[PDB]
């Protein structure tokens, strides 16, 4: 899980790639897991619950349908998610507490950072199939990011034997 | 640090922002003051006249149309800004010179630099309401910036506990 | 490097410029040189076609349509521009190997990374009228780059072409 997506991609020409549109917050800007989705709207109840679990190095992809008027992840919610094993957290829309994020020695990906937090009911859906930018978000799937963006794998990458 | 557009967001929930989609030109990543407004469209002699005035404790935002044809502040102005007391510029639309707003010590915030200078015939409104991507900028608002984005409050923080 | 894109827009108000909409990858943000185009859409067979041969100082405009699929450009292909004396390649869609491009000593533009390397069919037009966000990108024009944006002249300005 070392790799490059840019290697990887090539040994992997059906793998789903994702542009690097979104800003790396974090403190690790190459990071690599089992993704587990999680579909949400300007609402982060469901994705502090979800990062309460147990990370176990998986990545946790947020579709917040890319908006950028509210945060679904700040400072707090960055630290817990480290400290509860995740190997880092990708959202389809907006964070805060930049200067906290960068922090975290996890991957924290975001479109923008935006002021107000967003709401606490818990609409939305997990372990879900997502659509990204035309791309598909896969439960189960592997997720591979670095400074060229990212790279949705079937398999962790191998090379034991 | 200091005050922040998240805390002072949390405080109040009526308060209108906007997502730091902007890049920062000016000397100063954290800025704060009274709105100004100005409505423009790759034209900037109105930009120039009402940076003369007095601009104390006061922040200027310029919707212009989100243009990047031309740069509605460059090297000139940003130092005239700043020698008026603006505490800061942010631009719906287009700046230049960059190596230059660096160096001055405000906050100047644009969606982007561009080459070109702006006409000079003074069209555009003065202290009018703005729409700026969906948000509301009123004249005599508060505005907060830094690097969440932007906070907008009817008026400044009311001290309801120490001060916010 | 030299002449600013700014400076030569006041004095060529004629000329055609851009906004620095681009990410600067490369190891130099200021370049400039005689324009090469090329128009192609996910596939960069034609860009390394044209970047394996002298670069001479000249400037390789690659419209990408402002795709972010594939990269158009890799770290192979951006050194061996470079060591063919290439003084840059503006790429409106998306390019790979930020890392290794960092370390490529002329100017690199594009809107963003991409894992994805583009497929290798051939397909494009070569030096033809181009239309990047509504400004027109003449192959033979004389194009400028630095922090303020693009500038395209008909001819280098009163300096000594090549590199401004
Ligand atoms: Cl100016
Ligand atoms: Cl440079
Ligand atoms: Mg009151």
């Amino acid at each position: 899980m070392e790799a490059r997506t840019t290697d990887l991609s090539d040994l992997y020409p059906e793998g789903e790639a994702l542009p690097m549109v979104f800003k790396s917050f974090g403190g690790r800007a190459r990071f690599a897991g089992r993704v587990r989705t999680l579909r949400v709207f300007e609402d982060n109840a469901l994705v502090r619950k979800v990062l309460e679990e147990e990370g176990a190095g998986q990545v946790l992809f947020v579709d917040g349908g890319g908006s950028l008027r509210t945060a679904l992840l700040g400072g707090n919610l960055a630290r817990r998610a480290w400290e509860k094993g995740w190997a880092g957290v990708v959202v389809h829309g907006a964070v805060r507490d930049t200067e906290e994020l960068r922090e975290v020695p996890i991957g924290l990906l975001a479109l923008a950072a935006t002021p107000k937090k967003s709401a606490k009911e818990g609409k939305g859906e997990v372990d879900v199939p997502l659509k990204v930018l035309g791309v598909e978000v896969l439960p189960g799937s592997f997720l591979l990011a670095d400074e060229d963006g990212l790279l949705l794998l079937p398999e962790p990458p191998s090379g034991v034997r």
